[PDB]
This record gives structure tokens, sequence and C-alpha cells, in this order.
């Protein structure tokens, strides 16, 4: 039988592994923050500590098509502000049809818009969680 | 309604994001976001495959190179890159992106590329 139920809390990397950086950040900043953490992303919090957006390496391919010259250009000129996030008490299964659904690749994981970790697909592939 | 392997579910022909081997990275970032995919393949005039280039490709070379619409693809990509054959199962195709950590697959036979295929495409296809 299935042998335990596995929640996107039970797998999210917390604490210093979650890719995280302030308002005030630059793009360089990001870059540095996405390649440390693995993920292929960052968030952005407030001062407060609650997500106000995200910035993936897709985001970065974009802007890399209107824009040169980009390593001090503020995080919120090109984040993604109505990003998708998910309570760490989701069921990876859930999670990965989110991902499929909405055609994204890493999940901000949230308490009260408090940020308290992040996944990625990766996580979700790893064996026995699916 | 047929999903068994690769060769089942890729994208394929005009759908193939791929630039050749004198492309600019400009002309792969317009590749890249036309097929949707994150990625694209490099191929010799002869269609054989000779790299890859990421979205996380594009991160790590913009920590250490600003302006980089005029550099040639070859400077940049990553030539030693993991491929498959349309006859993988689907399934298999899911391992070997998980065990590698890579998000996306060139399909090949013998080197010649005949699509490539992401996770999207495999969860789409009811492959997990
Ligand atoms: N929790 C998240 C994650 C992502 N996004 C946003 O959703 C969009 C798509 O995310 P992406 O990670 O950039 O998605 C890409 C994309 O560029 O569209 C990345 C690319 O490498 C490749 O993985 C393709 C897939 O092939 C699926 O389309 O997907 C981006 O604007 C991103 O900021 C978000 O709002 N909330
Ligand atoms: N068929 C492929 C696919 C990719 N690559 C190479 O594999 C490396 C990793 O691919 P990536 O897509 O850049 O991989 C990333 C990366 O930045 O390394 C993207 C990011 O979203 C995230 O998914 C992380 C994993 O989370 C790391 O565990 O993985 C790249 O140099 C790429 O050129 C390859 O050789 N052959």
């Amino acid at each position: 039988g299935r042998r335990l139920l596995t929640f996107v809390r039970d797998i999210m990397h917390t604490g210093d592994d979650t890719p995280v950086i302030g308002l005030e950040a630059s793009v360089r900043d990001a870059l540095l923050e996405m390649t440390a953490k693995k993920l292929g992303m960052t968030a952005i919090v407030d001062g407060a500590g609650t997500i106000q957006g995200v910035f993936t390496d897709g985001d970065l391919r974009r802007l890399l098509e209107k824009a040169q010259d980009i390593h001090a250009t503020p995080i919120t000129a090109v984040m993604t502000r109505s990003c998708v996030t998910v309570e760490g008490s989701l069921l990876a299964a859930e999670a990965v049809r989110i991902m499929e659904q909405k055609r994204i690749n890493a999940l901000p994981v949230v308490e009260n818009g408090r940020l308290i970790g992040a996944i990625n697909m990766h996580d979700l592939l790893r064996a026995g969680v699916l």
C-alpha cells in the first residue's frame, strides 16, 4: 500500500536553501541567488518576508530579448508579481498538477503570504514521491 | 492515442527548437522563445546535433558576460549534451531528466536531430 502521504512541506527547500532576495535587489543579485540555490528561480520578498514576486530563468530570457546591460536593473522592474504559490499542506501530487496546468517549474511555499520554502519539478520527481 | 515512446510525444519537425552552428545568442533567444521548451539545439549543416543551450545556461552566461546578443552560439553552448533516441520509453525520459537534473532532451537518430521533449510534454501526455 501507499506507505505515507507526501506533502510539499516534507520535501521543500527551507532556511538558507530557500532562494530569496529583497525588493531592493538587482538582476545581478537575482542571478547569484538563483545559481546558489540550484532551483532555476528566486523569490522576492518585502521587508516583512511576504512574497512579492518570482524571477525565473525563463524570465531572464524574456528580459534579454528586450534589454542589454541588465546587471544593475532593479528586480522589481522585471519580476513576475502575480506569481503562483502553494501552502505547505498541499500534497506533492497536487503540486505537480499545478506545474502542468500553469506551465511553470517551481513553487514558492507560503504560510499567510510569508515565504517558508520552495520546491521545483525535480523535487517532485524524486523516488517515491509520486 | 499512442503515447508509449518519446517519438510519440516529442515536438518534431518545425516545432523543434533548432539553430545552426553559425547562429548567434540573439538567434538562440528567439528560437528558445518561439518553441516554448526553454532551450534550443544546435546542429551542423547536415542536421547533426552539436550542442544545446538552455535558459539555465543563459543565467550562467550572464554571470560572466554582458551584451551577449552578437556572441556565437558555439562559444557558449553545451557541446557534450544528453540526447535520446525516439525509441526511448516516455517513462524512461522522465527517469533520465531526474537522474541528470536536466529539463529537456533533444531526440536523435544517430546524431541526426528529429525532435525535442521536456517534462511538460510528458505531464501533458499522461506519462505521470
Ligand atoms: N511559482 C511560479 C513560477 C513561475 N511563475 C511565472 O510563470 C512564467 C513561466 O515560468 P517559467 O519557469 O519561466 O516557464 C518556462 C517558460 O519560459 O515558459 C521556462 C522554460 O525554461 C521552460 O521550462 C518552459 C516550459 O517548456 C513550459 O512552458 O517554461 C514566468 O513568467 C514566471 O515568472 C510564476 O508566476 N509563479
Ligand atoms: N539534454 C541536455 C539538457 C541539458 N544539458 C545541460 O545540462 C546543464 C543543466 O541544464 P539546465 O536546464 O541548465 O538545468 C538547471 C540548472 O540551472 O542547472 C535549470 C534549473 O531550472 C533547475 O531545474 C536546475 C536543477 O534544479 C538543478 O538540480 O537545472 C546545462 O548546462 C545544459 O546545457 C545537456 O547537456 N543536455
